[PDB]
């Protein structure tokens, strides 16, 4: 029959809220679900929105004929600033399916071989930081892998040189960026510097389209020239300002989160690191890799796709009720209702990875076709998936086979994982030492 939701305990009028008095409200969640199961209710003041953990469930939320994306709360902050853009837009909003079209051919093979020297020229300023660390020093591991995603995304976008090398702390934009994400996460939990922040994220923005205008195969390009093949329209001027934004911060935080995660996971894995540093030394023959090179990468990418599985860094995305309909046959749930994949709770599913889920282990995805559907979703679900998938997937095994190619890593003090939450994920805190291995670059 019909069902009652399991629910965590209620205070009052707090609701469920007071459950949630914490900096990291993710990993908060994952416990409640541990607890509770494949399902759960959970209210706050004004608000309601139900977990879901099971790829039983999250099969059927991800049918994009009976539920759609939704904004959450930490969407509608963000919509302040990045707007309707494809991330924060509404699938029905003209603008969504318009950007889609108007920048989807922009990311795979193709585009993403004119994307790769790019890619190439920021990873090897990556590796020659390190090479040049003097012996008493080591390496602030998100810190780098942010200069590195930041500064790939701004050459291959928009060819604009944000230099994050060339400074010590993080570069202006960054630091706008983690305090309204900050913000935004810290604003949900209330029962009640975001202008500074903002104003400051633009700016920037307004910088990258006076370049261009003080040509390029690239997302600016695009941008400006193209015309969604349905309606004849171009991105508007609010619109594109919009897209700039979007992807400088859509495309930066959760690659560098992601290899952040790979790096930690192989420092504690020896015998893990050990495979992935043999086959970076076997296929990456020459000065720099070539596009063909990376793509022959198969346990790197292996590698990667445990650290996603574990921790993916875009750890939740919320859907709602196209209509009237019932879940699981269990739970009927009323047109507008909300729910949440809770993403590294799906990826902990027993019926589906067996009864080793925290074991860092990328022989899992050795033969991809045997994981079910809707069971590894570190991109999100349907049309509106991640667009820079392949972009971030591209550039994280390009990083990482040269960082096993030139270096071996110490974890000299001991690290113990602290995962921040800005929305996004990474390990605070995460250092090691590189050692050269006195590889010659190109
Ligand atoms: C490992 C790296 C990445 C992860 C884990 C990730 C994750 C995600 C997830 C889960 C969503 C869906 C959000 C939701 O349903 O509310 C999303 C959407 C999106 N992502 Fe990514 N992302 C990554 C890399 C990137 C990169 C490099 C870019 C840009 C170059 C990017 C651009 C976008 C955009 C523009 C959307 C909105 C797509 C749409 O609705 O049309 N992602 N991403």
């Amino acid at each position: 029959t019909i069902k009652e939701m399991p629910q965590p305990k209620t205070f009052g009028e707090l609701k469920n809220l007071p459950l949630l008095n914490t900096d990291k409200p993710v990993q908060a969640l994952m416990k409640i679900a541990d607890e509770l199961g494949e399902i759960f209710k959970f209210e706050a003041p004004g608000r309601v929105t139900r977990y879901l953990s099971s790829q039983r469930l999250i099969k059927e939320a991800c049918d994009e004929s009976r539920f759609d994306k939704n904004l959450s709360q930490a969407l509608k902050f963000v919509r302040d600033f990045a707007g309707d853009g494809l991330f924060t837009s509404w699938t029905h909003e003209k603008n969504w399916k318009k950007a889609h079209n108007i920048l989807l051919p922009s990311f795979s093979q193709q585009a993403m071989k004119g994307y790769h020297a790019m890619m190439v020229d920021i990873a090897v300023q990556l590796v020659q930081k390190w090479e040049r660390l003097n012996a008493d020093e080591h390496i602030e591991v998100p810190e780098d892998m942010t200069r590195l995603t930041l500064d790939t995304i701004g050459l291959c976008g928009f060819n604009y040189r944000f230099n994050s090398f060339y400074r010590d702390q993080p570069h202006p934009f960054i630091t706008s960026m983690v305090r309204a994400l900050d913000e935004a996460m810290n604003k949900l939990q209330r029962a009640n510097q975001f202008q500074e922040d903002i104003k400051v994220m633009n700016d920037l923005v307004d910088k990258i389209i006076a370049d261009r205008k003080a040509q390029s195969d690239d997302l600016l390009t695009h941008m400006l020239n193209g015309k969604d093949p349905e309606t004849g329209e171009p991105l508007d001027d609010e619109n594109i300002r919009y897209q700039i934004i979007t992807f400088l911060i859509c495309g930066h935080e959760t690659t560098s989160g992601l290899l952040s995660f790979a790096l930690y996971f192989l420092v504690k894995n020896p015998h893990v690191l050990q495979k992935a540093a043999e086959e970076a030394a076997r296929v990456l023959v020459d000065p720099v890799p070539s596009y063909k090179q990376v793509k022959q990468l198969k346990y790197v990418g292996m590698v990667l796709n445990e650290a996603l599985r574990l921790w993916p860094t875009a750890p939740a995305f919320s859907l709602y009720a196209k209509e009237d309909t019932v879940l699981g046959g269990e739970y009927p749930l009323e047109k507008g209702d909300e729910l949440m994949v809770l993403i590294p709770q799906l990826h902990r599913d027993k019926t589906i990875w067996g009864d080793d889920v925290e074991e860092f282990r990328p022989e899992r995805f050795e033969n991809p076709s045997a994981i079910p559907q809707h069971a590894f979703k570190p991109f999100g679900n349907g049309q509106r998936a991640c667009i820079g998938q392949q972009f971030a997937l591209h550039e994280a095994t390009l990083v990482l086979g040269m960082m096993l190619k030139h270096f071996d890593f110490e974890d000299h003090t001991n690290y113990e994982l602290d995962i921040k939450e800005t929305l996004t994920l990474k390990p605070e805190g995460f250092v090691v030492k590189a050692k050269s291995k006195k590889i010659p670059l190109g």
